[PDB]
């Protein structure tokens, strides 16, 4: 009875006992990422045992199971995999099976909700742990005991491909998400994989994997933070290092971060995976080693002993070595016991051992993936973050009545999906044409016209629009940016967003704007939607039509969401979680600048009609926000009372409650404010952000009421780095904003820390 | 008689004595910067007795004289302060009198060469510092003793608007030509100044001052190289700090690089100046410290104890509370102490002591400012500056008869000089149009038209261009960017480049871009000239027009310059200084980034008919750059022979000498060929740029010859910055790409550091 099999013994010890009786192909066999298409046929389904005896021994610590392939091939491979690991090996020791889950599971016919750059829009972190929850039900269901999320990068570089898969620019906003999402996925003993480790998203030209030029300070002032919320306080079990060097150190290879970070300063106990191909990137991008012939020991010695603990798949699996390094003297042992024992904790404290096998049978997966549950919370979460940017003269909400033309490529014909959905997911779903003919029924005429294809100059289409628009009483024009599932991605068919798909402009592409133009023209009141993955920079929108609304890119109910907000049966809430520049030349635009930053002089003018105005930051343009971060109107007026703190002299170990009275001031309709709170530290001893979003709360507020909010601000969380990379709050005066969006400040107060 | 006094006593000697004898007063008063309008109306030129009284006891170690107006105010004014201190001082500490040099002495009828970062388009750096020895005649003719250059912050972020005032976007190049301007200004005993310390021209979003992200692996690679040259090897007597904050740290009060490294690491031994108002910035831009009133003594406090030895007038002298500070036993005497020898150490160095007079008097003034020699050299440097971008079917050089049309805003009408050029510069020198009618006489007729205002989308002109155009065997176009003198740049006329005119777009403004458009549908051969302080972004002029040709901002003799070139006298020979893009959109764009930057996937690309092909990197535009650095075409073709290097096995204390014969296969012509050596770093321990500029020679070849090119490389300069922030040259292999740009390498080899 091996202690290492008893769940009365302490993990740790039990971490020790199966330890001690492993051979290092044992132990390298934990640390290297295996593959489901090893002993699956990806199409016929047929099992080769051969292939998972080798995957087992070599790669057998987990595997990937993110192929487009029926429910069954995924949980019966598993399965087998998982019986032979216990029926098959001396020690048992269960795999980790892993797939992604970013914005639903990854399988064909699961529930897909919206991008994450959209449900961030929400500020609504219970309701996407509601979505975590489920996510990790229908995973679960086929045997998925790790899911490759959250990710708490933030869109700081709005030309890269991946903005909409990250929770927007700020660090609080995704920390809290990263938390929930968290937390929703391992309460079904699911491990997270809280993604890319760290700094990654700000690449230099936008481009997909380059290298970022930041300091220390930025590092942990603004990119740490939201790793650290999933990390230590929703517990998550597994992390993934990035592709990125960050001022010239590899993500994947750096000590300063994946140990003394980490692990010295934030008692990280679990294991650190590598990105896809990552390890080779130390000889292959960065020329750290030599690349041809791959230099495997030189990659195993770089990244192994700097903390990155498990190779993915992707790469030359130069872990192999490992026991050929040791055998020479070059690695020692207790580097890789380390790395193998924080895949062990993980895997005990999930609690694998004493229940390796998580699937349901055939017969219930039909009652787990796709409920009604799952189905009716993408509607809600979805249409939770539309944000509604302009509304003029009450254009909206739309009367059920009349004639709409229903116009733009994004309107119908395909579902604007973001990246991280499965092959041909694209083919089911509500697109705005349906959510909107669904919503009148036989009350309004409905006059459809696709206008222009997304990725196309050509004006063939525009005549049967305009002839569509003037015929109605109001418009609903749906263009913006397209992404591409796994499969076509990666097989290059054309986009505007998604993994490896970066951009060197953010207007709209092709025929779009000049769509728009022609329909604006008729005189019939125009709304637009952008159906997006990022910010579109069009600012003559902004008072050239009737009303503008951003959905970032749907879930499968996107088209009812929608017309649940156009026709006023949710009156939109979302606010942005990522700011909108004026031009790509005007980046970066992030809310949270340093003081210095952003604010320096006077702006230029093109006017349309051609006359030149000029400035100075800039010569002919704005660097100032078309839209800020948490930016987002309502049908709905709020009127904010006096902010007042609970506490004004406090101490580093206080909390100062912030309360605020705001009353809807629409009689006839109930209203969702977010109520946002900026932390300002007014004079500090390095150069700081000049305001933080540090608390916010979504309320819902009846027609003519007044709710009373209450927002906490934990005193020890508003400090800064110092000269000396220490962490400290320092003595002195902190302001205290509150308001409807990073700029829209309609009440405030100060406090002082002691 | 006192020891300070005599100048056989050892310099550390004499600072010793006599900083033994001055009152803190005295002391404070050398840390001060005074201005001559102290007690110099600058309308009148009248004398003010009581403010050279208390400027000298209040702020009389240096003042500045950077004011447009008669030679004889500066020079009878300086004198009076200098007499005033030697007469009616106990002291007799004579004064450093500063003003700016950039690109000519700032005084009117001075000569004016072309902006510095058209002149690093020569890659001369002998050249330049026979310039800087002319400029240092016509400052010491007026009694300065002190200029405020060179600037060595490199181009590379070119929104910003002092890309013109640098040597292009190279640490190697603009630390050649620093040391160089340093060595001819000081040749004079004049005080270099090198500027801005340190990380400066990287600014957040392009905006004038806006803070910097970057590691101190970035710095050190990157930044600091060119400030070194300048100072430990050139000698230079004073440095100037930034207006920025780099990582969140003030460049005026950061103690890492102003001390540690400026000092510790590198040994300087004189004294650090702010920038203009750079002290109140730590209140007012950083809010480091209470704004309202301002913190003198927080401000001091930051400053001083970092290593910021001088406050620059321009703010609100917060170093008048030293004194307070002292007495309150909140700074150490010590500090002020070595501030202020510092200041002294490098007035003995200067030999002020021994001769505080630099003036002529007024009757020679019009023999040692604006000499025939200063003249000649501002062509001679202004056309080796000049960069033949393409030329096609021999359409360059022009022949002298049939019709020329010379056509644009920058054409004629005023002299398109850059920044730092004094009140009514423009008013005076050759324009394009001048040269060429001087060039032809009456061998051609040339047919003007202006076509458009720079500042104007207005097209009423083109018609008459048109007609010039249609008129002529071929045709001349001169458009670009534009700045303004001291004066208009400052009360708020229009610009397109200079200090505190910044931009969100690269591409010609106004109706630049449809005049050129207009003139080549006439079918006439156009040759476009860029007159500009930046990159210009127009890739469809490549193909389009016959010819294109860069002259980056001109001396008072651009027009003779440049149709040198276009008439073929000069057969052109610059190099880009600073990497083209082909959009805003691509930045940055510098040619040493690091390795797994810029060459990563497929570019897409948008046809002129409307046709969209999609890519990744980008989607719809290309991250490469239009034109790099380092490229230049000629009239003459250039065959490059095998590359040998004399030593193959080498260690880091050696030198190896690249050599390389290059031919001239043109029977015709002379031409200048500018060879240039990259070296790659093959396998590091760090990630490193891609590719580095560390050695190059400009060469003339007779038609028909080859010559012998050789070029050192000191070993111990090829290192980089390790894991522990050492500088190492690691062993192993160094690459060594010989070639006529940054991409277009004709030769290569291979060198083993042990
Ligand atoms: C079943 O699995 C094993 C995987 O081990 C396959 O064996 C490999 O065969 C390929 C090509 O034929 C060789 O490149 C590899 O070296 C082999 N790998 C190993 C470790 O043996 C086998 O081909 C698979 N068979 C089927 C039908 O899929
Ligand atoms: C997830 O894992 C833990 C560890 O297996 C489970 O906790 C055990 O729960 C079992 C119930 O079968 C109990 O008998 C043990 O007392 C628990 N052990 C510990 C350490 O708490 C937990 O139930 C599992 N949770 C879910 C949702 O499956
Ligand atoms: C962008 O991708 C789409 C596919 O989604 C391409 O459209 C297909 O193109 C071929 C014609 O070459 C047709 O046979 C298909 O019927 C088209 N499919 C659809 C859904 O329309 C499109 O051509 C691509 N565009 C560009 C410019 O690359
Ligand atoms: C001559 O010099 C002194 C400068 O010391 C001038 O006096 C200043 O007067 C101004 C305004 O008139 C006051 O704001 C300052 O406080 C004075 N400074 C000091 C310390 O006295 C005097 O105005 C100058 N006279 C001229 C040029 O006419
Ligand atoms: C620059 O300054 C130095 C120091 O004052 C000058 O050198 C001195 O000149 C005298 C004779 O005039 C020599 O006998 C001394 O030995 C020199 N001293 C040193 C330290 O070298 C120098 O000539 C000046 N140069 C110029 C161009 O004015
Ligand atoms: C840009 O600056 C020019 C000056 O260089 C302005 O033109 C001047 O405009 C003033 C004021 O109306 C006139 O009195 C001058 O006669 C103009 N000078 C010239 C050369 O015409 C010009 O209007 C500015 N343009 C813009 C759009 O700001
Ligand atoms: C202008 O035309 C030249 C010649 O066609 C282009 O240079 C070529 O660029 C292609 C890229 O498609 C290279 O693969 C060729 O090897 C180059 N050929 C030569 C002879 O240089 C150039 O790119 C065009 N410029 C622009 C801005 O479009
Ligand atoms: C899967 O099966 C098909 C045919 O049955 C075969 O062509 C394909 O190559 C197989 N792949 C692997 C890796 O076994
Ligand atoms: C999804 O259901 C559709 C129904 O047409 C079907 O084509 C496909 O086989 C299903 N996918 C999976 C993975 O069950
Ligand atoms: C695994 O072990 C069981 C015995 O417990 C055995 O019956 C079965 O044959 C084994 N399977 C394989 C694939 O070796
Ligand atoms: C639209 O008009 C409002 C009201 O005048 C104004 O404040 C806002 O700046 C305008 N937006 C744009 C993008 O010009
Ligand atoms: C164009 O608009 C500007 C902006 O108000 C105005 O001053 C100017 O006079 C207008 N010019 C024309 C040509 O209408
Ligand atoms: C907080 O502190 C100041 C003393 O520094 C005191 O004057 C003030 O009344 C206190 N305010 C509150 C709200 O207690
Ligand atoms: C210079 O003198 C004129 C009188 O000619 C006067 O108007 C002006 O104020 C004076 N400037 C100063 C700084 O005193
Ligand atoms: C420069 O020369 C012109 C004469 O052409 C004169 O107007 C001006 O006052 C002179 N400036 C200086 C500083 O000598
Ligand atoms: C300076 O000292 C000289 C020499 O004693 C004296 O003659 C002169 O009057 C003084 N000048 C001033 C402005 O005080
Ligand atoms: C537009 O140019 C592209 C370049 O190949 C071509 O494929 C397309 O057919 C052109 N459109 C025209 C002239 O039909
Ligand atoms: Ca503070
Ligand atoms: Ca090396």
């Amino acid at each position: 009875k091996p202690r290492y099999k008893d769940p009365s013994v302490p993990v740790e010890e039990r971490v020790t006992d199966l330890l001690g009786r492993m051979t290092l192909e044992e132990k390298m066999s934990q640390l290297i990422q295996g593959d489901i298409t090893n002993w699956m046929n990806e199409t016929t389904g047929e099992f080769n045992l051969t292939g998972l005896e080798w995957s087992t021994k070599m790669r057998g610590g987990m595997f990937y199971v993110g192929y487009p392939v029926p429910w069954d091939y995924i949980a019966d491979n598993v399965k087998k995999a998982q019986d032979y690991i216990l029926q098959n090996t001396t020690l048992g020791i269960p795999a980790i099976v892993q797939t992604e889950s970013l914005h639903g599971f990854l399988i064909g016919n699961a529930t897909i909700y919206n991008s994450p750059i959209g449900f961030a829009c929400s500020f609504n972190p219970e309701l996407i742990e509601k979505m975590a929850r489920l996510i990790g039900q229908e995973a679960s269901a086929l045997g998925v005991n790790h899911v490759m999320g959250p990710v708490v990068d933030l869109a700081r570089e709005l030309r890269f491909g991946r903005v909409e898969e990250t929770y927007g620019e700020d660090p609080f906003l995704a920390g809290e998400i990263g938390y929930h999402y968290t937390k929703g996925i391992q309460s079904h003993n699911i491990s997270a994989n809280v993604k890319h480790f760290v700094g990654f998203s700000q690449p230099e030209q936008g481009l997909n994997t380059a290298p970022v030029h930041g300091g220390e300070r930025y590092l942990r002032t603004t990119w740490l933070p939201s790793f650290k919320r999933a990390i230590m306080d929703a517990g998550a079990w597994s992390i993934m290092s990035a592709y990125h060097s960050y001022d010239g150190i590899p993500a994947v290879a750096d000590y300063h971060t994946l140990t003394e970070i980490l692990r010295e300063e934030w008692g990280y106990k679990y294991w650190v995976t590598s990105d896809a191909g990552a390890s080779d990137r130390v000889c292959t991008a960065f020329k750290l080693c030599r690349a041809d012939p791959i230099d495997k020991e030189a990659v195993t010695l770089a990244i192994l002993p700097a903390g990155n603990d498990v190779e993915m798949g992707g790469g030359s699996y130069n872990f192999e070595t490992i026991i050929d390094l040791v055998n020479a003297g070059k690695l020692d042992i207790e580097i890789v016991n380390t790395a193998v024992s924080r895949v062990l904790r993980a895997k005990f404290e999930m609690g694998l051992f004493e229940n390796p096998y998580n699937a349901a049978p055939a017969s219930e997966w039909n009652k787990l993936i796709h409920t009604q549950e799952a189905v009716d919370l993408a509607r809600e979460l979805d249409r939770e973050s539309i944000v509604l940017l302009e509304n003029h003269d009450n254009a909206l909400p739309l009367k059920k009545s009349g004639s709409i033309a229903v116009i733009g490529p994004m309107a119908h014909g395909f579902m604007n999906y973001g990246d991280y959905v499965v092959y041909e997911s694209q083919y089911r779903g509500v697109t705005p044409l349906d959510g909107i003919k669904a919503a009148v029924g036989d009350k309004a005429t409905i006059n459809y016209a696709q206008g222009c294809e997304r990725w196309s100059n050509d004006q063939s289409g525009f005549a049967e629009a305009v002839e569509a628009a003037k015929k109605s009483d109001v418009a609903v024009v749906v263009v913006g940016t397209w992404s591409r599932d796994q499969k076509e991605l990666w097989a290059g068919l054309n986009a505007t967003t998604g993994e490896h798909v970066d951009v060197n402009s953010l207007s709209l592409v092709g025929a779009q704007a000049p769509l728009i133009k022609a329909i604006i023209d008729t005189g019939v009141p125009t709304v637009v939607v952008l159906s997006s993955g990022k910010p579109i920079t069009e600012p003559w929108l902004s008072n050239n039509t009737a009303a503008l609304v951003q959905q970032f890119y749907p879930s499968e109910q996107g088209g009812n969401a929608l017309a649940d907000v156009l026709f006023g049966d949710y009156n939109p809430s979302g606010k942005l979680s990522v700011s909108f520049p004026h031009s790509v030349g005007d980046l970066p635009i992030y809310y949270d600048y340093l003081n210095s930053a952003r604010e320096i002089g006077d702006a230029g003018y093109i006017y349309s009609n051609g006359t030149l105005e000029f400035g100075h930051q800039y010569a002919l343009g704005n660097p100032k926000a078309w839209y800020p971060f948490g930016y987002g109107k309502s049908y709905s007026s709020f009127e904010y009372g006096a902010v007042k703190l609970d506490k004004t002299n406090v101490t580093e170990a206080d909390t100062v409650t912030v309360s605020v009275d705001v009353k809807n001031t629409d009689a006839t309709r109930e209203g969702t404010e977010v109520v946002q709170v900026y932390v300002v530290d007014e004079v500090a001893s390095v150069v700081v952000p000049n305001r933080l979003l540090k608390g916010f709360k979504k309320v819902v507020i009846p027609a003519g009421q007044t709710k009373t909010v209450e927002i906490p601000l934990k005193v020890q969380d508003l400090g800064l780095w110092n000269v000396r990379m220490k962490y400290v709050v320092e003595p002195g005066a902190f302001g205290v904003l509150v308001g409807s969006s990073s700029e829209d400040i309609r009440g405030n107060a100060t406090f002082y820390v002691q």
